[PDB]
């Protein structure tokens, strides 16, 4: 009956997504003012000795009387879907909305599920920290909590570094270490600087904005970079990584585009020039089925295509971990209950990507965004190169894409 | 019908070469003034995320209707010639003029081919960046754009370093890494300080000069060093490397001169002394056929002969890559169309020199001209020595020729 990533489950809860997207703007003034509640709650959530608020809520609910069965099955299904989504803005939003839907469905007698997304309660950074960064649902053996704890320390330290804007104090790298789109939601909001492209029922109902925060950067705190800075006409919220999660025909379109770039030229023209030419003269952003897709896609600067396709490591992880047949595909009903039960017992939740790889990617993005020295950059670049080559990817040398794009 | 390096194709387009040589003077005042248009356009062209203007023009022309055939054949012929020319001033000028000739011939309905060489359009640095530095016409396999992109980043960074006058900020070397002469054109212009030698229809029609720029350094921005600085009576525009490209009997004359130096002495006299004696007492710069050649050659200080013949690496690359039989020799007509067609399909365009070698040479010239530390100079010297010895050359140790000549 319930299946995640169904747009209806989000279209019927606008009173909640409004409050979520309203409590996730960065402060308007550069200086915090007096004390911006979302930022202080986030800084408390990234503490090294704090408790995951999602797990805390789950235990204060389930460990009461008569926790209904099939709740663990719906939770396992939501976790299986979040295991196959790109780390981006639309993914966090959809996960939050579907989590709230499950809670309102099965546990109606709970206390404050009508105001869940407020400070001192579950917010966006908590949803990310539970479902995507340091996932808290994969089955693990008892003798395997040590390496995970250590990598968790490094993860959280460098995330706090990304957020605060200054590299960690004490760290030397060496000697350490369902068929329905969402494009209306993306195009509806995001009238800030997130497009900068050529020009510049979801769209109608996606019009609201707060005032206490910077309404030019948009809902940053949902993104996996906690901000929107841009250099050389490339930004820290890759819109292609939203398209990967907001439409079924996006990953295949980008694969076809990459094949065209690689194969439709014989000269030694630089790849950015190939992209600019394929987009400019022989328009390949018109022969796309959805009007909203190619309307939100033809307003992406070619530097962004270059970054996403050939340069950035996080975009490669997204492009290689998503699976739009699971997010926008029906499941054989005769096997549905069997699959639900198998997930409840923890049988198919495959890790996906490694954990050292994610920590290394976050370290790299931290040194790419915030300030950094030299002897750490030149070394994290080499290590990222070797690890990415091992794991089965092929991107340009990382020093270039660390000094050119942001 | 059309063949490159024919002096007639340049003698009939003086209204264009005048504007090209007028828009390529360094600014008169040391400080830019307000904003010197050529310099700002160049700084935009050496950006790490910009588009090659030559390829952009070629696509905005050819990818329109009825791009005539045999245009790709003439373009392939021009590229084959530029594949066999010395990196110098006369080479860039001739390539620009012949490119404009081809464009005016085949694409007459184009928009502004009468004012092509203006700022915000094709200029000299763009011609160099297309035809000589990071050549954009060699056929390459699809799986070979990565190493090329990385080397391109380093190339452009250190070229910008040569131009701006300060070494790159973030760089640690270790842990990284047709029978008709042109001599009238050279002797006609270049009444600045480019000769400093003994004394001090092309020449008649080579008299024009702008006023907004430094008319003492001459058209620097065509050279491969973007300036004319000189130390110890040796300059950064090697005139011998112009002779290599402006006369058929130049490479053989210099080879004979080198053989005389090496073989006509038994004592242990230093090589600069051998040069000074061979030029002074037993004049060997009179028994030269062309009057213009030995008139423009006997005004070259012996330090310059020494540099070009035995010391500098770029001059060795020039002396070993040029091929004056291709630039000043007729082709067997029964095979002309076959050769043109074979070039159009990309069959004979051999790379020539490596790409790491060119990047290393530019790094060396950058540290030789601009400011630099120590731990980078002493190491690039060793690496250049080893690479040059591998590639089949024999020059003096590079530290000396880095501290003595400029
Ligand atoms: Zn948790
Ligand atoms: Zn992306
Ligand atoms: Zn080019
Ligand atoms: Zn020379």
């Amino acid at each position: 009956d319930f299946v995640p990533w169904t747009v209806d489950n989000l279209k019927s809860q606008f009173e909640a997504v409004g409050l979520l997207m309203a409590h996730s703007y960065l402060p308007a003034n550069a200086e915090e003012g007096i004390a911006y509640p979302p930022l202080v709650h986030t800084y408390e959530s990234l503490s090294p000795a704090s408790t995951c608020r999602v797990c805390d809520l789950l235990d204060t609910l389930v460990n009461h009387s008569d926790a209904p069965v099939a709740f663990f099955e719906d939770y396992a299904l939501l976790c299986y879907y979040c295991l196959n989504a790109p780390r981006a803005w639309i993914s966090s939003l959809i996960t939050g909305m579907d989590f709230l839907h499950i809670l309102i469905k099965y546990f109606p007698m709970a206390g404050g599920l009508d105001s869940l997304f407020m400070p001192s309660r579950i917010l966006a950074i908590d949803i990310q920290l539970h479902f995507y960064i340091c996932r808290c649902f994969l089955p693990v053996s008892s003798s395997d909590m040590i390496r995970n704890a250590n990598l968790g320390y490094y993860k959280l330290e460098f995330l706090k570094s990304i957020l605060t804007g200054q590299s960690p104090a004490n760290f030397c790298f060496k000697s350490m270490w369902t068929k329905a789109d969402y494009c209306g939601l993306l195009l509806g909001t995001w009238q800030g600087t997130d497009l900068l492209g050529g020009p510049g029922a979801e769209l109608a109902l996606a019009i609201t904005r707060p005032e206490a925060g910077d309404h030019s950067q948009g809902p940053c705190l949902l993104a996996p970079m906690f901000g929107l800075r841009h250099k050389n006409a490339s930004r820290t919220i890759c819109p292609l990584c939203e398209s990967l999660g907001a439409h079924p025909d996006a990953k295949d379109t980008l694969d076809r585009f990459k094949s065209l770039i690689l194969d439709s030229f014989g000269n030694n023209i630089k790849i950015l020039d190939r992209i600019v030419f394929l987009i400019k003269t022989q328009n390949t952003l018109l022969d796309v089925p959805c009007p909203r897709l190619r309307a939100w896609l033809q307003m992406c600067t070619p530097q962004d295509f270059h970054k996403h396709l050939f340069c950035d490591p996080l975009c490669a992880i997204n492009h290689s971990i998503t699976n739009p047949s699971v997010l926008f595909g029906q499941i054989y009903p005769p096997s549905f209950q069997a699959f639900k039960a198998a997930l409840a017992a923890g049988q198919n939740l495959e890790q996906g990507v490694c954990d050292s790889l994610i920590t290394l990617v976050y370290i790299f993005k931290s040194t790419q965004v915030a300030r950094v020295g030299k002897t750490i950059l030149v070394d994290v670049t080499k290590e990222l190169d070797v690890v990415l080559r091992i794991h089965g990817l092929d991107l340009v040398q990382s020093y270039q894409t660390s000094q050119v794009y942001v």
